[PDB]
């Protein structure tokens, strides 16, 4: 039974049946405001507080200052974790992504990070305007992350709740695990739901499970 | 956590739970005739009248005169406010947008502006056929305004009521906040609803809430 | 309150609440055979008969001879109105076209204008040229009705998904098929700076042109 | 606006006189809806009923095939040809060449009625300018003053009127032929969507293809 | 009164009302596994075993080895019919060149029937499909042989073929469906169109058995 | 009749009425996480442990280590079979497929292999921007047919009731077509397998429920 690392996110370990596979890549996809960024922070936060596992958060759009400010919403002082050397926020914003895939390796080995979060991968391709080389590029990242033995959570974007899993119809096949966050609207009201669509070489709960965002972060309800 | 300024739009400060996050940009998407322009004016107007916060209105298609004429409808004397140096209308009528971002930055400092609104970003990218660089250039704009520390309202256009949030399916991800105006047709009648889809770092009411455009602007109805 | 000119089309002036905003462009979009041309004609016709306001008609496919033949169907004598210099039909069957229109508006002193249809010019960069025309017509200060085509009754407003945002006002004409039967409805989607009735309202085409039925 | 009687049972009722004279009419429809049969009858009825000569223009099917297929309804097209009342123009990037060739036949035969089947096929034989070229034909035919029936093809029954979403706007009139499937069964319906400068009945009307051709039931 | 050629497929000659029109092209479109190949094999097989009519089968993907093996599932020795000269499988695994090879085969074997499975496989050459399909169909008509061309489609109630052009280039059109509803499949055949002649309309239930295709007429 | 080799995957040989046709290619199409890879492993694993039949696995995305690591959860010692020379994982990780067609032909002949799994044929054309698929795939199908190998090729999907594969050509190139579904209704998923087509042989029609237990795929014939 492939080894998993407990995420400690209320409910997720029940749905995943132990947490996220170690050294494997997990895609957390969702429409805007589904809780993709939040999930990836709480994945790094819980690893530091509950198992003293150093974390790397790579951001292509939001700035370290903003990721911190927005985290203070949930009573998390990411400012302190940065000083203590437990967390590292890599800013990869714009002024073959082998230039960046090496910059992350340098931080992982430097900080000795077990957990990694990339948010959001899609933007790199949407910034470079190169929707051709996506399956090849996303694979070079996942593969180079698999060689360092690091448990990774990458977020992607989508336009619909029951349409393609991601934006290019390929990211689901380059990742080991696939988690889908939905914010479905029916009758003028929204319903947040989480779903582990796939986990390679391990069991998990199927279908969508309700969750809500509170002052303590994500809280999923196993049924 | 993140502070927010009151828009003073009847009902909106209840949905948003205090107003719009300060120094962050908010996207207001919608089909044609949903109230995007009204929203961006009422934002700037209220900020000047109730708080003395100066503001800058960026227009791409509509002319300054048209904006002043259309606003007189609600008893808002925008012309007066331009003379006082309280409101400034930047005309951006007719691939990079750095020249634009610098002109907005100049007005902001020249008028000591607190609030800003662009209406509408989409049209700029369509008037130059530069559609493969929207996420790049929109981010450059939203990133600059963040440094200047201005609360910005950007309006975007959509073609469907329950389809993509914006035109190119990217604008939603670059903005900190996302408001969605709707004008749904069902049974040969129209229903106007507003939804705050996302507010980064803060809480807000979820789902779409009804509103109407009265003789005194937008009026939203919270349900709890 | 923005001033409006009465179209004199039965029902429409109730829905629009006085008529079309003066000096602005109004998009009239519809599928094939919805009454786009008819609306454009009736607009100019009623302007001449009811207020002696001269009119200009820009045609991009139908010839002036067919526009007059098709108008005779409703008992209108466009040939007479032309011969009096009260109506001008510019046969165009985008900067060079504006020069043709501006010369005609000034020559005839035309307060109303109809363009049928804008879309065809492109199918024969749409936001740029559409905005060029609409911006120019505004500077001249003429009230315009531009017709536009569509394929679906409840799909895009126009054909490119841009025309709706370039026009100050939008009117959608529908001819919906339900249970092998056709229902004609008109709707004012948007009017910048002024109020109007929302939703679709039933209408018919008779021997006196379009007749809309405002509900309340 | 004057109308000529098509003599197709029911059509002159739905159209309220027939087809606007000197105008072009589009007959759009999916495969096997009866676009060809409609265009043959328009000509045939004109020849036998009013001695109005007819010009049929075919891009795909051969003049021998169009005759062999009509003999199934008891129509002798070979006779109308030998008489010099019907002409079958075999037309198996501009359409100006075709327009001139078509005008030769109209003038030669002193034809009043014309039918083209089908204009879609010429544009795929790859000029997907169709509006510009389809307007060149319609404008010239309107200059000649010949009442024309041009068939067009479509893929969906309740989708676009034609194939390129343009043809319908260039034509003076539009007739949609449908062959809708439901419960594993097919129902044939005809509808006049548009008749410029004149009145007509709205909605779809049932019809069948008998051994005597098209027959439409006008409910009203 | 266009004369028909009996296909000898149980039920089809009732739906078609005599069979397929002689010297015409019949389009048999259908999604994957609807019986397209099987139909075209029975057309030749039945023609040879009953009317002594030599057949020319054209294949662009399938090998003449696999076609003979597949037919042998229904007790059809296409090998023996090949030896006698009554059948001739033309392998076209890699367009006026093919028409010369086909007209050669039809004339060289004094053949009445023809099958082409499938015309979709031939065509990035999509901008000349109508033109090239019309070149073939026109060449086949002038030759004077009854042809059966199969075509592919994606949806059961979507386009009749794969390009929205083959349906009009052909004289006759048969649509084979394999509709899925409630986790079960439902095979039906439909003659959408037959030029110059009458046929039965709508879908008709059919099954594939040890004796080939079996259609159920409701009339 | 067309000869078939038993897959030994519970229920499959009932639906297929004997197994997969010998020397013919079979397409296994499905959305992400439907069980395509798992199906392609169990195929080769069952052939070896039951019939001592050597198999080759052509992997594009997953590494040889992961395919083995993932199989451990079902108690399948894939590492042992690589050492015993009964299984070979061809690492095809990084428009012509000729180099691959010869590498595969080498492994087939060099290991006396009769079963072949290719996971997944769609990824190659995405990784090389070759979206010449009907052209290239036909070369692969034709080659494998000549060599005399029973092949399982998995294709990707986006919709459960839409196109069978990604390009709408792969279904017509293959001799046989299996479809895996993971349909969502009422917030709950449901796994079903379907044999869409089998050239020259009979099979059970429609969708059949299945699950993925501690011993692989289990299908329930109805
Ligand atoms: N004085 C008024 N009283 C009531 N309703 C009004 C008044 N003025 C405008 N409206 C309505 O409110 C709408 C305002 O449109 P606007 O604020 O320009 O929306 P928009 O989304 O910016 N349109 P567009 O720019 O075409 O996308 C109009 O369509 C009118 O129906
Ligand atoms: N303190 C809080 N309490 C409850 N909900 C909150 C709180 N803070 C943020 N949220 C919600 O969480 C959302 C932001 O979560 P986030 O993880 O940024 O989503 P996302 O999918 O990353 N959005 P985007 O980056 O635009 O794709 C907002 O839309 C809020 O509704
Ligand atoms: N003699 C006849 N008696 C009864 N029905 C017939 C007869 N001839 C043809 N039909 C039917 O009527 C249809 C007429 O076909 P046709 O007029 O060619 O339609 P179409 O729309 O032109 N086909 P296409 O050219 O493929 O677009 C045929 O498909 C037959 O089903
Ligand atoms: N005298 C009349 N009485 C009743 N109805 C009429 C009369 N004349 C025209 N119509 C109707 O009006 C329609 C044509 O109106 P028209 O104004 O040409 O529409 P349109 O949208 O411009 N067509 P198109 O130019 O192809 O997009 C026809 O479908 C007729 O049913
Ligand atoms: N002996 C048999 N008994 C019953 N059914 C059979 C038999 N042989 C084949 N079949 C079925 O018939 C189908 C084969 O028909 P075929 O003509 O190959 O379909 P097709 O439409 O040509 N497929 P494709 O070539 O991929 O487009 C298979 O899906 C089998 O289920
Ligand atoms: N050991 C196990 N026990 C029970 N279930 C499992 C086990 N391992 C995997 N699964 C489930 O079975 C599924 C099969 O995965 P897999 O065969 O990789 O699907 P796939 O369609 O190949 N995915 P992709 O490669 O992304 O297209 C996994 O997603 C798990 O949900
Ligand atoms: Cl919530
Ligand atoms: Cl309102
Ligand atoms: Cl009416
Ligand atoms: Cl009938
Ligand atoms: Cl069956
Ligand atoms: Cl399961
Ligand atoms: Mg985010
Ligand atoms: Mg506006
Ligand atoms: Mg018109
Ligand atoms: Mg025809
Ligand atoms: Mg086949
Ligand atoms: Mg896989």
């Amino acid at each position: 039974a492939i080894a998993k690392m407990r995420t400690m996110i209320e409910g997720f370990d029940d749905i995943s049946h132990g947490g996220l596979p170690i050294g494997r890549s997990t895609l957390v996809s969702g429409t805007s405001g589904t809780g993709k960024t939040l999930f990836s922070i709480q994945f790094l936060y819980n690893g530091i507080i509950e198992f003293d596992e150093p974390g790397v958060f790579v951001t292509f759009e939001e700035t370290p200052q903003d990721i911190i400010k927005n985290a203070r919403s949930f009573g998390w002082d990411l400012a302190k974790l940065v000083d203590e050397g437990k967390l590292f926020i890599l800013d990869a914003s714009p002024d073959d992504l082998s230039a960046l895939i090496e910059r992350i390796n340098y931080a992982i080995q430097k900080y000795r990070a077990r957990r990694v979060s990339i948010d959001s991968v899609t933007s790199v391709f949407q910034q470079y305007d190169a929707s051709s080389v996506v399956r090849r590029e996303l694979f070079r990242l996942v593969a180079r992350l698999k060689q360092i033995g690091a448990t990774t959570v990458m977020t992607t974007e989508r336009i619909e709740e029951y349409g393609p899993i991601a934006r290019y119809g390929v990211e689901e096949f380059v990742s080991d695990n696939v988690v889908i966050l939905r914010n479905v609207l029916e009758g003028e009201r929204r319903r947040r739901t989480l779903e582990i669509l796939k986990l390679r070489g391990t069991w998990h709960m199927k279908g969508e499970y309700p969750f809500t965002i509170t002052d303590h972060g994500i809280n999923i309800f196993p049924l």
